């Protein structure tokens, strides 16, 4: 009987606490008619609140609440047709006015985890653009590799899903935080187990071979992965590079640094299923 009244109370009062209290009183509710007016409102008002003012420690309390008081609102009130308003909210978020790598993306990451796939697509582009909110695309490229177990050569790796995410990966290449790329040099791997025969090979091998030479142990292990994953996916073609590899393994030999060598060797069994003479190189 009071809910209508308490909002628009807190509203007035809207010290930050009274955003908590709002969204609290949204997630604990029997109100429907009146939550979701009032969830735009609140919606609203963070972002006014982010473009001129954006306390962080509160800030992002609040954004996290609200991500979690946007799931819960969802679920009660289904995905598909709520998706077209839910997509215009997060790109006004943009620059203009942050909610938007990191909760929101990690709601999409949710919902993720075949029929999907067309609409979120839109969605997880921006995730994948978003690099700084980088956890936002850290966040996005994961999903990418979820969906390539899942979906398979549905995944559209080899379809039609493959290539504008294809693009978008090498575009972040190409213009970020440093510690996307190793989590995209990975993801190129689980794109290609999928796909298995569509043509990424040049220009990503090629990428390969650059990363190839530093970074970390942490771009190494992942260099080492997205070799794995494309041997394996295709059972296809990638012999000229075998030379190249084992001496990236060499090199790394001599280095004396682990988590990668756990990565190598996993390589070099690989190579030795599809190659087989691989050996003479090793010796």
């Amino acid at each position: 009987v009071l809910y209508t009244g308490l909002h628009q109370n807190w509203a007035s009062a809207a010290i930050s606490e009274y955003l908590q209290i709002l969204g609290i009183a949204l997630d604990k509710h029997s109100v429907v008619k009146n939550v979701s007016s009032l969830s735009s409102i609140f919606l609203s008002a963070m972002d006014l609140r982010r473009t001129v003012a954006a306390s962080a420690m509160e800030l992002d309390e609040i954004e996290t609440k609200t991500h979690e008081d946007a799931l819960k609102m969802v679920y009660k009130l289904a995905f598909r047709p709520i998706f077209s308003k839910f997509v215009e909210w997060a790109t006004t978020g943009l620059p203009k006015s942050t909610y938007r790598l990191y909760v929101v993306f990690g709601f999409l990451d949710a919902f993720f985890g075949t029929g999907y796939a067309s609409y979120i697509v839109d969605a997880s582009v921006k995730a994948l653009k978003a690099v700084e909110e980088r956890n936002l695309w850290k966040r996005v490229l994961c999903t990418l590799a979820k969906c390539f177990e899942h979906d398979q050569d549905g995944f559209w790796q080899a379809p039609a899903h493959f290539g504008a995410v294809a693009p978008v990966l090498v575009e972040q290449f190409l213009r970020n935080v440093n510690d996307v790329i190793q989590d995209v040099v990975p993801a190129v791997v689980e794109l290609a187990a999928a796909v298995e025969s569509q043509e990424h090979y040049k220009e990503i091998n090629t990428a390969l071979l650059k990363h190839l030479r530093n970074g970390s142990p942490g771009v190494r292990l992942a260099v080492v992965k997205c070799q794995q994953a494309i041997t394996a996916k295709l059972g296809e073609d990638w012999l000229h590079l075998l030379p190249e590899m084992l001496p990236y393994i060499s090199e790394l030999q001599d280095d004396d640094d682990e988590v990668v060598e756990r990565e190598n060797r996993r390589w070099i069994v690989g190579i030795e299923e599809k190659l087989g003479e691989s050996l003479d190189s090793m010796l």
